[PDB]
């Protein structure tokens, strides 16, 4: 029916360039003969046409079928897809895009011992005549978030940007809007409320169920993708590690280390000996160990008599068969 | 309930910054005591209150009556207004934001010789099994402009921007869309043609029919924001001009001027005399010409003995009566 | 040893780029031929010799004798200066560097029922053996001012900078500090009192008296310094307006104007004839005036009450009286 | 076969755009519907075709007669016009793209009591064998200069950038090159001369002679240029300055104005009285006349004098002269 | 005379800061006391002294003898050089500086049928009389690129810059300039041709050999600075990979890995056992290649065919092979 | 009295932003829940508190006993710090904040032949009737320097900003100041001299001996951050060097490796097999050390003559020693 595979890309602003950035990373370059127009390419994997879109462009031409991957933050594809079958998430966490959508109230008056989506839902002031009024961009979540929490008496009113204004305004009583620092929502006497989070959403790979079970070329291209990204995703939280151990043969040395349960799993140590001048001093284990976690380990493996620890970086790890892989496959299967 | 009478001005962009350069010039200068909120005063109107908001939403909110006030684009305005006659436009032509609204289509294929509305309207191609397919924002105005000018093998697809992309995407045959400067449009292969501008745009002062009637002080201030707005953009294009002529008494000067009739006029000459010592040679004549006649004037004030002229700036000319102060009075009826 | 008029002016900040365009605006320019050297000049002055310093050193060096004039805040001078009778005060307020020096304490602790100094004054947590800790930049002024209002219980501590940390940080109970957006210290919880003002800052143009009374050219320069000022400074409240109205002649004309006395205080209107066009002459009058910027559309709605029409407005670059006030008052100082 | 009327503009640098900022001012905008191209249109002036070239390239095509008027610098049009009698410069003076070409020499070495042109000339070092070597931009200039000054012993080597490197290299002794802040060369050991400057130069409004002769519309629009031009720039060097002076009658007080002879000479004076309330008498008479920015201090002390009481100053945007100076000159170069 | 060893590196643009960020990430760090100055030097290698000119100064100077080595691009260097056997590329690789010194021609005119240099020398509009013209700042290049191609009806203009414009100006028919992003003469309706790119440059590293020949250091640090970018340079294009393959012993492994062809070029596989957790031990076999980045996901699934199962790819900063070809090449030009 | 361990870190300039660089490559990035406030975190250490200050104010509360830990300059540290022995320097040099305090003179007058400390003490000039006077911002360190140098008779003036104005505004004959680049002093015609420098500086790790001994937890996390911060910055000045070596067992090359003690000592090399290919295997063994940067080309041709190859260098992040001399150093500097 149609030849190429076609990529849908944000066109404008930080989740754009971030999204290229990201790309690049992952040797998947988008290549732009002509830099002012929309169509582009990734030389890497030919057959594979970008076209720079809005986040809601992009979710809307998935189902309408002219596109058959995106990258599209989890908010503008949840409230657009509105829970579409079609639409499937390959990656759920491309680590950039970073916020939450969630439910803001008035610090002041009436609200001020309310820190809770149970304490606002208790209030005697609301019933179906007079409604909790919330302002917000997202008509279809807020709606659902509302009803899937047993509350039946709000009332829905939509602006298309500066929601903070809205109970200044009288407009509202409380809003639902995105959130990422924090910066805007004190500085204009709002606070969040426990359970007040209805998202927290990132950049995301998301697919056409239809364009990937439909076309070989389609479902090997996603999986090319899934691998590169997670390959460099995992490499950014991994360092190596190359401790030197004592002990008389290298296989006691790998011991000990395989022992501690605490002590980072990887695909498993290597062991070669560290010479000098009298011959085999240490014994050199090559593990690979999470960022989070590197002095904790460096601490006890110095315990078991470690001495010089050196660290390195990874740029990618390619693990030989991704768990989102096999889940993919599974949210294809219906 | 409220007491205030409140301005709605655009939020973000330059259309913001414009409008806010724009009210500094005319002494209505907007001042923010929390500069993070939305809420702002114009100290020179008391009881005025600024909400900064989104273009459309400065519309909704005259509409639903959360705004008496507002400055807004025509485009917006009468998109998403969609004529309801609530609404009326004070002033139409603040001089910035500046575009059009037109069709575009492309210049390669079918459409090499087709240069007009209505050449286009004629072509075969579409019938209404498979119609002309126009990609626009402007979903309400575009079936509108193809109605009051015949064209009834039509669709309408939306899309958020980028729609210069749609053509070459393959999703649609035209555009209707936004356009100033007019670079990016032959950058992707595309041509404006004659007859197909929907309207031209540019920031305009409009307000509440039901505000101005029914709530206390909004036709004052709308009166005094009218003026202030006029007379600084009438002084933007004038010069006060100073040219001594040669004669023998003031009103014989006087009358030589006043019977050229190309000269621009203003409300009328100002004669004073010039002296020296060998006692009044030359005689100063003080028009207010405008500034695209300058050159012109001061050739025709050759022609008529004059010798040398000083050119100086204005910065507010108030008429007695502005034709749009009547224009509005009319509009409601009076 | 030295034979130029110096001018101190700021070496940093917006202080820094604000009073080069006062100057330049004044048509007091300074030029630079080496622009990341300390000295210029101002050429409109023969003999003036810029330097460029920080505003603490400005008030140092003046009172050293190594500056004549110079430009600095009010809060520099008082706290540097220390009411020294040398350094006087040619103009107090060239209408920018705006702020005020002015107690805060937090909102939230024991301070929710305070909010006047004499409210922190009546407070009993505080005596000489465990007192009310105040932090500041300001450690000539911040005695002084409490010794002045009778609170003998305080103790000073002296920080260089981030002073609305130090209540957060338990160092400090209050703080004395500079105060101008107003958004920062509301950030960090605390607040402004009332009577807890020290005093209002801004630019100004100080001068030396040793170096007025003994420095040949200083008082006739620190003259038309003071003069350019001030004409700028009257110029940008005031627009020329020129109204066009409805009379049989000029003086009746300039009557009805004169006889209202919520119209302007220019030195006076100037009437002349509006000529007009089957052949006829001299309908209206235009009167021109010098109307404050504040009361335009104001005045604009008075004249049009006594028949006036077209009113045009045009900008004023400079207005200078015969003689400003600033000038006898300096000369009275001075002890001239 | 060309039939437009064609300005060359230059193409880069603060040069082009401070051209185009002089030709807004004088409403001689330049509009470009292609931005990505170098063809552009001044709308006022009907058939004016605006191209954006390299200021020597400027010079090239009016030689050889594809561009009629042009805006470069004087630096430039002397080094590659050579002297040409088809370029005639209409304003030799637009006030920007100010410089001059000098010969620096270095402070250091054999030259630390040599400050003058014909000081270094003198010098004992330079013969036939080994010459004076002096590496310069401008290779018509150098050569020109010196035998017109009469330095036989000189040898040019050329560089196009980064001069001052040349003595510290060792390549050459001395440099001929652009200076106007004097900073650049004080950082690489050199120094400036007595007699040493060949030329002073700004931007300017050159045109073809042939052109003016020769094709319809040039001449008619370089007069308009001009004056436009010329119109905006008397202006920035003025103000309008209206003073109140106690008399009895409008031709006494003008007598007093006009027999002041170092007082400023706008075409004339013009006398009309100031109404004031008592009762409504008309005290004082207001002077208006048109004064020269620089001498406005001066002139006030001047009306003082003469029992002048309040001065307003205000903007001037144009001042056209009935037959500019220039025009007359520029007639007289075209053998009229 | 002269004592140290002298590097030329571009002074101006974007051309001087990659060279400048080249240097730097090969441990050639250029440092300078003073900025201001066109000298500074490389702290790495002892007596070496850089100097920023203008890259055709770069070139001259290499020739004259004031410079022993020097950064531009080939098109610089061919285009002044001129053959010249004094000059020798040493790098002729350092990728950036990428562009193409390549013919343009209009799309419109009667230029739409020729898409090549042939097509339009077949055109038989260009005679003795009446040249093909064509404007061009490569005045020596451009007629050795004609005559080579045997094309004796041209003339050449000269423009230095702006050259998109001599076609709709008239003044010429083609244009010879240089292209890298493509964009800039689609907007000036210009096309390339098949065949007419005369010239494919980027920044190259070149020589003097009298300097290499006849001055002590030149040789050796010649040498240092060859090695030191290539190490730099084949690093950016390879990766280090760490794959787990199954097996019953090392050296079986090794076999399998090297029975592939298609599989990369390192100088060889460095096979480890890795160790597993009841008493269990050594499963894994793990190989260390050194793959290209191209090829990175080919040799992962080549490794996966061959029971390869976790990989580690990670980064290289520099690859020191044991004999630089490029630098036998360099001997052989010293007829060595 | 206080439940939190504190840290002190600068709160302006490159000094603050080099700060938290360098902390967020060691794994201890601050994280700052209230921007606009003064107070942060670092979430790897438990109960650790940022607090954002100015460098002299961390001084005074590691003094007055509200911080425990602090990063500032040795200049700041010294000159308020005053030697007090609660002060103890932790890690002296993080490699960022470099410069000197030094003393500078007029290169112009009486200066000219003196380029040394002695011979400025030695000038007839200076006597207790007319000192020598110099200006400087380290009011405790100057006279300090002067009296452990044995300059006789000094009067110190203070500034507190532009110090290189002070000789050419006459009010001293030399300065005391920071230099770091040291353009901004020949610009303004100064020059050090032979034992001007009184110290260098640098950013450095400073913490409370009190807090140390009687704070629990911080001794802990001093521990912590310094092991992080120098396991950073060693590894910046090392590579990974895998260089493979013609032998006939694994043993052999590590000897020849170890013999030679110009080589790179780490704690020692690791060799394995290079296998390559009818049937052919094991040719080269791969060794791999830890050069430092500085000595690696020289690394590089020291294995060459051991008969090695192809090299692959590699980057480090971080070198973890099992104990660092400076936590030795510390420790035995707490009387242990
Ligand atoms: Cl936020
Ligand atoms: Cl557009
Ligand atoms: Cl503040
Ligand atoms: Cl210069
Ligand atoms: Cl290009
Ligand atoms: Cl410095």
């Amino acid at each position: 029916s149609r030849q190429e595979i076609r990529l849908g890309l944000p066109s404008k602003g930080r989740m754009s360039s971030d999204t290229l950035d990201l790309l690049k990373d992952c040797q998947l370059s988008v290549k732009q003969v002509n830099p002012r127009q929309y169509v582009a390419q990734i030389p890497q994997i030919s057959n594979l046409e970008v076209w720079f879109q809005r986040p809601k462009d992009i979710v809307r031409k998935l189902l309408s079928g002219d596109l058959d991957l995106g990258i599209v933050g989890l908010d503008v594809l949840t409230e657009f897809g509105q829970g579409n079958e079609d639409l499937i998430v390959v990656h759920e966490a491309l680590e950039y895009g970073d916020c939450r959508l969630s439910i803001a109230i008035p610090q002041y008056g009436i609200f001020e011992n309310v820190n809770s989506l149970e304490e606002l839902a208790k209030m005697p002031q609301w019933t179906e005549d007079k409604p909790l009024r919330v302002a917000t961009g997202f008509t279809y979540l807020g709606p659902k978030f509302m009803k899937d929490n047993g509350i039946k008496h709000v009332a829905f009113s939509t602006a298309d940007g500066a929601l903070e204004a809205a109970p200044a305004m009288g407009i509202a009583d409380a809003i639902l809007d995105l959130v990422s620092s924090g910066t805007t929502l004190k500085e204009n006497n709002l606070k969040e409320i426990e359970g007040g989070t209805v998202l927290e959403s990132q950049a995301a790979l998301v697919a056409s169920r239809r364009s990937m079970i439909g076309r070989k070329g389609v479902l090997e291209t996603t999986h090319e993708m899934l691998e590169r990204l997670e390959a460099h995703l995992r490499a950014m939280g991994q360092f190596t590690v190359v401790a030197n151990m004592r002990g008389s043969s290298a296989e006691e040395v790998a011991e000990r280390v395989l022992s501690q349960p605490s002590l980072a799993g990887l695909q498993g140590p290597t062991v070669s000996p560290v010479f000098c001048k009298r011959s085999a001093d240490y014994y050199a284990i090559v593990i690979c160990v999470p960022k989070k976690a590197l002095y904790k380990s460096i601490q006890q493996l110095r315990a078991i008599g470690g001495s010089g620890v050196l660290v390195s970086p990874l740029t990618y790890i390619f693990d030989e068969e991704t768990p989102r892989w096999r889940q993919l496959l599974s949210k294809l299967g219906l």
